[PDB]
DNA sequence: ATGTCAAGGTCACCGTGACCTTTACG
DNA sequence: TCGTAAAGGTCACGGTGACCTTGACA
């Protein structure tokens, strides 16, 4: 039984951040933390986020990586890359 | 004295752009749907707000809008042909 | 000496659909491709296609760019987003 | 000539995401 | 040493919107 990233559902790649992700919600979620992005909904905060969209709700898929688990500790200030 | 405003996010219209009083920036977004048949699907209920700031988060609730604030898909020239009118 | 566009010879911002590509040149072939755009010239299919005439003929600045190598498979008809592409 | 208007085109800029690089560790 | 997991980095895709070109008309 293959292992699914827990924000949109995709083949995860591994274990990004304390949470089974996919390449696309890590980077997404490095990004976000890195440049302290703040984003907006213009729904009501429950918008689907799935992999089977071309484009996502950037406010959901950040609350959905916090809500699924992910550390925002786990991005790195000093940009080191490999190592644990 | 206050300037005439885009019938689909608020920021201020340029024209009248495929009968509506649109800006630059919903009439390339018409222009480029219809030109590449794009389709695109709503993540919530099909009612985000399509403002200035929000008109880049949801494609499909601001084609919508176009649509029901009354811009003509027939507007957008399938001959490509600039000028005239 | 910064990579030149092998279309235009404006600066170029990388390799876009397999060419040393600039911006310019780059959405117009995307532009082109995406919608299956026919151009016809008006004087003689060889107008000179540079950073300051690229906008004067679009049927001598497409064929430019499949003669210097631009591949049309790299335009994606599912408009899928980001990462990298595969070619053939 | 010049101003308006509204059509399509152009292109600088930016987010994205597959894949690439670099680690420490077992 | 060596395979592996997981950090950050690369960079070429697509979308956007300000502004440009065009052509009828006044
Ligand atoms: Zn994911
Ligand atoms: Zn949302
Ligand atoms: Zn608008
Ligand atoms: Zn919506
Ligand atoms: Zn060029
Ligand atoms: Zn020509």
């Amino acid at each position: 039984p293959k292992r699914l990233c827990l924000v949109c559902g995709d083949v995860a790649s591994g274990y990004h951040y304390g949470v089974a992700s996919c390449e696309a919600c890590k980077a997404f979620f490095k990004r976000t933390i890195q440049g302290s992005i703040e984003y907006s909904c213009p729904a009501s905060n429950e918008c689907e986020i799935t992999k089977r969209r071309r484009k996502a709700c950037q406010a959901c898929r950040f609350t959905k990586c916090l809500r699924v688990g992910m550390l925002k500790e786990g991005v790195r200030l000093d940009r080191v890359r490999g190592g644990r």
